[PDB]
């Protein structure tokens, strides 16, 4: 019987198994999926119900481990719509909430050379997208430097974790696979959210499911080089074998791929060489390159046609940042960031637009995850220049505690705060402290470095016989990178191109930007 050997655990070849056996009619027992106090905020944190056709999808056929009879789409927007979204306390600087006044964040705040450019890039054609090789979002509004200082740079870099050193390309397809989210970008009142965090309400469900077809799930293999079958003109691409490491044991080995099985790489994580501090201790930083682009590099050595990882991985400038997620045993201080904030907790992340570092905080619904305490509190942060030094901690982010991050957290609320109470209650606040983990990810963002087309190979190269690439670091079209739904994509995409289902049959994508009411609306909203 054919097999299927994913390499790499996450949402895009889960789904690739979810693809495989309810479209393709395979047996779980075929495929194998080898992957390698206080919370740790992992995973996914956003989702779009009028976009992500790929996850709803798949999603609509996992049952939801928490309510008999939902699915885990079912699971997701049954809680979204009781927990609508307006962030009100979105920007936030030196004299307080963006709230009112002049900038007010429904304030755009574009020159007309903003909005000139703005809509050449995003006008520009799909078709014309190589155009924009290796242009940064800093290169594209050379002319107006303007763009950097105006409301909707700062709530779109915040959004996203996007760098004016950035590839210009996403921001095309922002605006395009996103424009309906334009309008309302300030209040993030489209983003749709999972009850929990999206670890434990998508992955382990998805995982639950398909351990209960029969998937084999493994991690101690770290599969170390493909090994391709030789051919006169050397453009097919033909895996045999998957060599492999056994991490615990020591073993080393091959698996042979047969005539007939598939295999889907994961080509780069932006989690990779990622480290994580305590309350007392901070990062030690991993200068390993990306692990899991490693088998992509080595193909590189055999075939033309399949990228240069090096983009990606090869400059942490572009691409680093950190975060910390806190853990509290009381709601006091989850209570007053509510209050200082004039927002209930799930109301999206409150960004301090005048901080050194550019941090920004997110207060989940409460609780986030489901061994959370009724008494507990959690909230994450993270900041977009963790190089530079801190407003109140004067040492740079990146060398801070977790204890220092909340300290420099608290320093940026407490000066929004003019009753002065929470800075009353320091001791008490950092007494209900159980943990306050940092979390230095030296690729978070790699998957937004500058890139020209072709630099990603597509998610079936064009001789590809049974290699796949299901990433955030694979050639799809139309889609952000950004999203969860990318690598479902290709899921999708790498399955029914292996199976024999035609490209009609593939999951319909909403094009907003091309119903005329739309683009007016987007037009119109350029002068707001
Ligand atoms: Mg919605």
């Amino acid at each position: 019987s054919h097999k299927a050997y994913m390499i790499g655990a996450g949402i895009g070849n889960l789904s690739a198994a979810v693809y495989l056996i309810r479209d393709g009619e395979w047996n779980g027992e075929d495929i194998t999926i080898m992957g390698l106090a206080g919370f740790i905020n992992r995973g996914g944190r956003m989702l779009n119900e009028e976009t992500y056709e790929n996850l709803w999808d798949v999603l609509s056929a996992v049952p939801s481990l928490d309510n008999p009879g939902k699915s885990v789409t079912d699971d997701i927007l049954d809680f979204d719509h009781a927990h609508p979204t307006h962030d009100v306390a979105r920007l936030i600087d030196r004299d307080g909430i963006r709230n009112k006044g002049e900038n007010d964040y429904k304030h755009m705040q574009f020159d007309n050379k903003d909005r000139y450019l703005l809509t050449k890039l995003m006008t520009m054609p799909e078709s014309d997208e190589a155009k924009l090789d290796d242009i940064s979002i800093e290169q594209w509004f050379e002319e107006t430097p303007h763009f950097f200082t105006t409301n909707f740079w700062y709530m779109w870099e915040t959004t996203f974790a996007f760098k004016r050193v950035s590839s210009a390309m996403e921001l095309r397809r922002y605006m395009n696979r996103m424009i309906l989210e334009f309008s309302r970008i300030q209040t993030l009142a489209g983003v749709t959210r999972s009850p929990y965090n999206q670890y434990e309400s998508i992955i382990l469900p998805m995982r639950t499911f398909l351990e209960g077809k029969g998937v084999k799930f493994v991690n101690e293999l770290k599969i170390t080089e493909f090994v391709f079958k030789d051919t006169p003109l050397r453009d097919e691409i033909i895996v045999t074998g998957l060599d492999y490491e056994n991490v615990r044991t020591g073993e080393k080995g091959r698996i042979d791929v047969a005539e007939g099985d598939f295999v889907f790489d994961t080509n780069g994580s932006i989690t990779d060489s990622s480290s994580i501090g305590d309350l007392d201790t901070p990062i030690v930083e991993d200068m390993r390159y990306a692990p899991s682009a490693l088998l992509w590099k080595q193909a590189t050595e055999h075939f033309y046609d399949l990228g240069n990882p090096d983009k990606f991985f090869g400059d942490r400038a572009q691409s680093e940042w950190t975060s910390f997620t806190v853990t509290t045993s009381s709601h006091e201080l989850i209570n007053e960031i509510s209050r200082i904030t004039k927002q209930l907790p799930g109301n999206a992340l409150n960004t301090f637009v005048d901080s050194n570092v550019l941090l920004s905080i997110v207060v989940h619904h409460q609780p986030h995850y489901h061994a959370q305490k009724e008494n507990e509190g959690v909230f994450w942060g993270y900041c977009l220049f963790p190089r530079k030094d801190g407003d109140y901690v004067k040492k740079p982010f990146i060398e801070m505690t977790g204890r220092e991050m909340l300290e420099e957290t608290l320093g940026h609320l407490e000066a929004l705060d003019e009753s002065g109470t929470l800075a009353a209650r320091r001791q008490e606040i950092m007494d209900s402290v159980v943990n306050s983990i940092p979390s230095h990810m030296p690729y978070a963002s790699a998957l937004f470095n500058r890139r020209a087309v072709g630099d990603r190979p597509l998610v079936v190269p064009k001789h590809s016989k049974n290699l796949a690439f299901i990433s955030q670091f694979a050639e799809l079209p139309f889609d952000m990178v950004f999203t969860e739904q990318y690598s479902v994509r290709c899921a999708q995409v790498a399955v029914y191109k292996f199976l024999g289902i035609p490209e009609d049959k593939l999951t319909k994508m909403h094009h907003y930007e091309k119903d005329p009411k739309v683009l007016a609306k987007a037009a119109v909203t350029m002068f707001r």
